[PDB]
């Protein structure tokens, strides 16, 4: 699955992995992230974040 990074800190957002400790399973996408889940790093938006894809 695809993967995106937070532009500000640089953490990565890998669908395969989710985010677990903050509500989201593995497998989610991006686009399916509550629209306030924030980067758990360094509390960006999902605004902040970028596809990791041509
Ligand atoms: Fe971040």
């Amino acid at each position: 699955m695809a993967k995106w990074v937070c532009k500000i800190c640089g953490y990565i957002y890998d669908e395969d992995a989710g985010d677990p400790d903050n509500g989201i399973s593995p497998g989610t996408k991006f686009e399916e992230l509550p629209d306030d889940w924030v980067c758990p790093i360094c509390g960006a938006p999902k605004s902040e974040f970028e596809k990791l894809e041509d």
